[PDB]
């Protein structure tokens, strides 16, 4: 289970700037170091390296498109690479925005993948729903087959083609959702667990039906992508949007260790996590901390613990 | 799904005095535009009242009995108005003593409802068995059909009538019931699920089995009596009398979703909030802002989002 | 059901001081009494006077044997003690490694003893598998009979005679287990609920397959041996070896009503609380009153209520 780190600096998917941190104080927390602790073949792909657009006013009232769009294009070329390099992708972010590049890249390897999205947030309004102008809030309508002919020639996204049908996504920790995303949500009839849906049922239940609902029919590479505020403030508060009643640490460890055991993690996007935004020096160790937490599990650190097939009564 | 708001600012039910600002700072918090911004039909009843009563010398060791009287007897008039004006009546509170007159007005025109408390306490000792004096504590007492012939006549509440039986009230998020108290519980058969249910079930079957326990013979109007310290002193701090172990942000905004999708939410009390009492600017706002949240979930904000029977893909 | 309370000031089953006050604080958060105010039948043991042993170089690389080992000796003497007197034994710590001589005494009047171990850890290691050299993270292993052969002669413990198989143990909250731990975990088909158990199933259901696990066969003597640190440091932070997403609260006083319920609770350990931990004061108390709560819950307090077999409406 071999990963091809790669680290997307970006921010102007949406408007705070110290987003562009992240992969810095992430690799600095000694992620790919525990990751080799663990039972880990990593190989760093370095931190794509974003090159001003100097010229880029709205389309419209979306803001940043041409640098939105071509940091997404950038790295949809080095995740494919990684794929085609038989690893699993982990993109430092950066907004969501580049989710648009992350698994675009992902299906042009592995187009029959299905998508895990732990977020607070849909990220699924289009230029025409988005009320904020945003690009991190949109992703997801960029992607889907079927909102298809609804989303204008933004500049910056002319490469861009939809890879991913209504049925193969799945919402985890909903909770900030648009009258227009949910319209979309229900029209198309996307699946989701709301933070009702995990209250109702228990993490336990919510991700056997996730799993069930993309793998039942037939084992397929997964794409997790984890924006950070999905868990909640109490334990990620260093992030741009956050919403309180979220999914708790163990919740967001529980969604991972089962994702992992799937066998068939294939791209890992984490998300969202904005270190200038902290109150307070703890309130940055706290989310990075926590992000390097999920991101382990995601590569096989067990809370029940792990050992080599060795014998250890020597 | 129209509502008719309630301000309650009475405290004499209790000791400590700024619990009477409640209808206040939730007004402040924007309560009742949050409500028209949803899908709501908000007329404002105004603050009712509450004249002094100088002469109110305790009745044995029961505190402010006429003033605690002629507050619940003054409410109980404007929620059988609100009522009779096809409504939801809204009382923002104001001590939980209260609730005498927001149940009995709720019963004169709608006397087949049932009644969910949700709350760490009971409230149902009886001016015999208190041991505190304070009628907070005391209001499921004075409404109990069963309990007729153990309340003496205690004055200011000469004009009662026992409108509820034992069966048509449940108790959610018990944590410190008085030893008199729990054998009232046990002795009429009270339905209570107490935090140790909770635990064990989980809050979606906790709600299910309330509901069915309610309506399952048959439809009929809730009456949703909500004490804010049925939630963790995490979340509502500023509150007369908090009880570490309670229910979650979550658990709450779960319990009233559930019950605004009954439909049939005909009356909702929100008390004993007390923001003099929160330890800091923050822990002012953190409880506001929860009962807010709270009530905002009874009249259909959903956290999996809310939109119009409209094409949002225009 | 009666007490008998032992206090066991020791710390130097681990590195950090201030443990051995244990036994102090509790009793000084008015513990005894509080269980008196409850259903208690309460004999104070006394604690237990350890003396100084100056000459404990370690063994290999394992600390402080023979004062570990003459620890739990005077321990294990003293439990056997109460529960020849017909009384539950409590005892207070001090460290974990004192559940050595606790379940040794406990085994000696009970050999047919079921063991429930609340803690972050499994306490597993042995000498030859510790890498810490740390006593209060082997004593499982000093037990098990199936580790008999793998225990070395270690100076202070010639007195101890394995005295529990591995199906008679039942672990719930780990979360930081070492890999030779685990080994053991496996090797020796141990029953646990780590917190991916707990999250996956519930603490209701956690508890039901506990008990049945352990009494499904027959009725038997229960020793509960609860390490603070088995619940979240944000409600036990004063304590050696915290380590996040831990039981909370609720599941914490769930965990302990159940077994109360059971009616077969024998031995009880309160350990690992260390004031000199704290933070702050506050950290303190925080630490201190959870104990406390969950020790009330083990001996009948019940959060839905208690009263006597007595008419309360006179
Ligand atoms: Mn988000
Ligand atoms: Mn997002
Ligand atoms: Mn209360
Ligand atoms: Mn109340
Ligand atoms: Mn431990
Ligand atoms: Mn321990």
């Amino acid at each position: 289970r071999t990963i091809g780190i790669i680290g997307a600096p970006f921010s102007k998917g949406q408007p705070r700037g110290g987003v562009e941190e992240g992969p810095t104080v992430l690799r600095k927390a000694g992620l790919l170091e525990k990751l080799k602790e663990q039972e880990c073949d990593v190989k760093d792909y370095g931190d794509l390296p974003f090159a001003d657009i100097p010229n880029d006013s709205p389309f419209q009232i979306v803001k940043n498109p041409r640098s939105v769009g071509k940091a997404s294009e950038q790295l949809a070329g080095k995740v494919a690479e990684v794929k085609k390099n038989g690893r699993i992708s982990l993109v430092l972010g950066g907004d969501h925005s580049l989710a648009i590049g992350s698994i675009s890249g992902h299906a042009r390897v592995h187009p029959d993948l299905g998508v895990i999205w732990v977020d607070a947030h849909t990220d699924i309004n289009t230029p025409l729903t988005t009320t904020s102008g945003n690009l991190h809030g949109q992703p997801v309508s960029f992607l889907l087959k079927e909102l298809k002919g609804k989303i204008p020639d933004v500049p910056g996204f002319s490469w861009v083609t939809p890879c991913i049908s209504a049925k193969d996504i799945v919402y985890i920790g909903l909770r900030d959702v648009d009258p227009g995303e949910h319209y979309i949500l229900k029209t198309l009839g996307i699946k989701y667990f709301s933070m009702t849906e995990v209250d109702r049922l228990g993490i336990g239940k919510v991700m056997e039906e996730t799993l069930s609902y993309l793998l039942g029919r037939k084992k397929r590479p997964i794409h997790l992508s984890f924006d950070v505020d999905g868990l909640d403030p109490s334990f990620t508060p260093a992030t741009g949007t956050p919403v309180v009643g979220g999914l708790t640490y163990r919740e967001g460890l529980y969604i991972t260790e089962e994702i992992y055991k799937t066998g068939l993690l294939s791209g890992l996007d984490i998300m969202e996590v904005n270190p200038s935004l902290g109150k307070t020096p703890e309130e940055v160790t706290r989310t990075v901390n926590t992000a390097v937490a999920i991101t382990l599990a995601c590569f096989g650190l067990a809370r029940e613990g792990n050992h080599k097939p060795i014998d250890y009564l020597n």
